[PDB]
């Protein structure tokens, strides 16, 4: 019983195959086999001995059998749950992209009017905001700022009720938690409402408090693109209004002035400077996409574009990122204090690159000449179609809704694809019932996609309820690139991004031409 129950309660028979179809008979798995695993199964490409004895050294339990380069399926299971068998490549788990083009070719973790905690009405603003963010790796931040009282400004939502914090206490925690997510730039958008006295504690303030943190000067050479994230490394920009307003904070502009948009262009004219940067409200954008498709795709190139959500958005609600990128707009801004499916997929398209905030765009949205949109299709190295088969296993300690202790999930998983309009879907599992310790599925949903450079797929775990809305019970978004093969773990987020130590879906990801 004690054995019979503590392996059953403990037991995963997909595991078991996995295993068994790897080694066969052997109880075993010699190197020799493991690298025919990570190969024909996994299709890592550095699969070979190298990354096996890695492994086995890495997982292996077993002494006996990690000695004698072999691999138990106690360690097939270590490996299987560990970084390294994580669906989400490990290997894009840390800085790897090409840190040296100008701002414009990189994607930016963006927030919009980051000192709120809620709603944009009446809801609390707080430092806590800034700081969240910024532990969420947040690159771009946004400060409204009014007069306040003893000459001290303050931030709050402009003509709202939002309660007020102060523009100093603001710039400490800026201070303080400006890298400690990445060593990438952080930009601070300001909305200066401050009568030209408090402008100028604006400027002291952040003089005193960012140091030299602080870019207040033209990098030298910089002079015909936006510098890289690279060459600013360490340090904080501003966005604002350039010369009403103050010289003080005005000359603290350099490569980020504000800008009401012209149009796009072509040549040294209107389609603004390098260093100038355009906001457009999520309608806006949208139709400036629907109809100048490629321009606003070019104009991107070379320029940075802040998209914010619009004004009806009221309790804080988040458009989709996804439908900017493919527009190649960089500073995507969000609330990042709302949970939901599109803080999902912008957390998991920032977990890229290391996290550091700067995701650098596929290249042919990083071509001035490219006939490329997302929306008007045509032949180009953007169209890639790939068939992508994801097998949805099972399912592993599946965290209890919270609600009752007394009730038991009733699990569904939900793939959907997220890119440009065409590869857009979604299927659903059928629900396993009263089961969230090791629910079984065992279904598998095809998608093909046909600009991968631009999607990213989106697990989504609910507790499938007769009288009522489903409950949101995990998920977990990957970008196209970084989709590891074969069998893997995915790791479940909760509303909020953070991390369910146990709570996983095993399956099994293929990727063809
Ligand atoms: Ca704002
Ligand atoms: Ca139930
Ligand atoms: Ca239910």
């Amino acid at each position: 019983e004690i054995e019979t129950f503590y392996k059953m309660l403990t037991q995963r028979a997909e595991i078991d195959r996995a295993f068994e179809e790897a080694a066969g008979s052997a109880e075993t798995l010699s190197v020799e086999r493991l690298v025919t695993f990570l190969q024909h199964q996994q299709r890592e490409e550095e699969a070979g001995p190298a990354l096996a004895l890695s492994l086995i050294e890495r997982y292996e339990p077993s002494e006996t059998a990690k000695a004698q380069r072999q691999m138990t399926k106690d360690g097939f299971l270590m490996y299987l749950l560990s970084a390294d068998g994580n669906a989400f490549s490990l290997a894009h788990r840390r800085v790897y992209q090409d840190m040296d083009q100008p701002l414009s070719h990189y994607l930016v973790s963006s927030s919009h009017n980051t000192y709120l905690l809620e709603d944009q009405l009446t809801g609390p603003s707080s430092t806590e905001a800034y700081i969240r963010a910024l532990c969420k790796g947040c690159r771009c931040l946004e400060l409204d700022c009014w007069d306040g009282p003893n000459q001290e400004p303050i931030i709050y939502h402009g003509y709202t009720f939002t309660s007020k914090i102060l523009f100093c206490d603001v710039l400490r925690a800026i201070r303080d938690y400006a890298f400690k997510a990445s060593p990438y730039p952080v930009i601070l958008s300001l909305e200066n409402h401050c009568s030209l006295e408090q402008q100028r504690v604006m400027a002291r303030h952040l003089r005193a408090i960012l140091g030299p943190i602080l870019l207040d000067q033209p990098l030298d050479g910089v002079t015909t693109s936006l510098p890289s994230p690279e060459q600013l490394k360490g340090k904080i920009l501003l966005k604002g209004k350039k010369l009403k307003l103050v010289p003080e904070l005005s000359d603290m502009i350099i490569y980020c002035k504000s800008v009401h948009f012209g149009g796009f262009s072509s040549p040294g004219t209107s389609g603004q400077a390098f260093y100038e940067m355009a906001s457009f409200s999520e309608s806006r954008a949208l139709r400036l996409l629907q109809e100048s498709g490629n321009g606003f795709v070019r104009h991107n190139v070379s320029c940075l574009s802040r998209i914010y959500p619009a004004g009806w958005r009221t309790d804080s609600s988040n458009y989709s990122p996804v439908e900017m990128w493919n527009g190649g707009c960089q500073i995507v801004a969000l609330n990042f204090q709302t949970p939901g499916p599109e803080m999902d997929v912008y957390l998991g398209c920032f977990q890229d690159n290391g996290g550091c905030g700067y995701v650098l765009k596929p290249a042919f949205l990083r071509d001035p000449n490219t006939t490329f949109n997302s929306r008007a299709l045509t032949q180009g190295p953007w169209w890639r179609p790939e068939r992508l088969r994801v097998r949805i296993i099972s399912g592993q300690q599946l965290p209890k809704v919270n609600k009752n202790k007394n009730s038991i999930v009733d699990p569904k998983v939900i793939v959907e694809i997220h890119g440009v309009g065409r590869d857009t879907g979604s299927r659903q599992t059928a629900v396993i019932t009263n089961n969230g310790f090791n629910p079984r599925w065992d279904m598998e949903f095809e998608f093909e996609v046909t600009v991968p450079d631009l999607a990213l797929v989106r697990f989504m775990v609910e507790d499938y309820d007769s009288s009522s809305k489903n409950d949101f019970i995990g998920q977990s978004t990957i970008p196209w690139n970084s989709l590891k093969q074969g069998y893997r773990h995915v790791h479940l987020l909760s509303k909020n991004g953070d991390q369910h130590p146990s709570a996983t879906l095993f399956v099994k990801i293929s990727i063809q031409d």
